[PDB]
């Protein structure tokens, strides 16, 4: 689990969404696995503008930030499963570091702000869901 509050929006991975965030839906993507509702309150989270490729990411499943090197945005294959069946998902970065499944949702940080949040994992790798395209989200 986890989010992302920026003025009067929520970001949520669109497979871990509530009845709230369809109820109030701004914009979702399948092929992305994100999901923007509407809020009533303020936040006060910096959305990253840049093209960095180190940061820090937050891991529920170990109680730990870890520093890792990712990759740039692109289609990586992924496997079956409950949710959504076999496809390719778009706008992806891949990491060597610890994953589980309730991780979904953990933030990654870089020198700037919010770069991502945790999407997809497995034998010893971590994927992480860009926003820094997203330029509507500040104004
Ligand atoms: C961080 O999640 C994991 C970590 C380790 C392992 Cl063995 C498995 C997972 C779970 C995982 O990758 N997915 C199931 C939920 C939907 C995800 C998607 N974005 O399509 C894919
Ligand atoms: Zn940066």
């Amino acid at each position: 689990s986890g989010a992302i509050y920026v003025g009067n929006y929520r970001v949520v991975n669109r497979h871990l969404a509530t009845h709230n965030d369809w109820a109030n839906l701004v914009w979702e993507d399948s092929s992305r696995d994100l999901l923007v509702s509407s809020t009533t309150a303020q936040g006060c989270d910096t959305i990253a503008r840049c093209d960095c490729q180190t940061g820090v990411y937050y891991c529920s499943s170990r109680r730990k930030h870890y520093p890792v090197s990712f990759s740039k945005p692109s289609l990586i294959f992924v496997e079956a499963s409950e949710y959504y069946p076999a496809r390719y998902q778009s706008h992806l970065m891949l990491a060597v570091g610890h994953s589980e499944p309730g991780d979904c949702g953990g933030i990654l940080r870089c020198q700037h702000g919010v770069v991502g949040i945790v999407s997809t994992g497995g034998n010893g790798l971590v994927g992480f869901a860009d926003v820094r395209d997203l330029l509507w989200l500040d104004e």
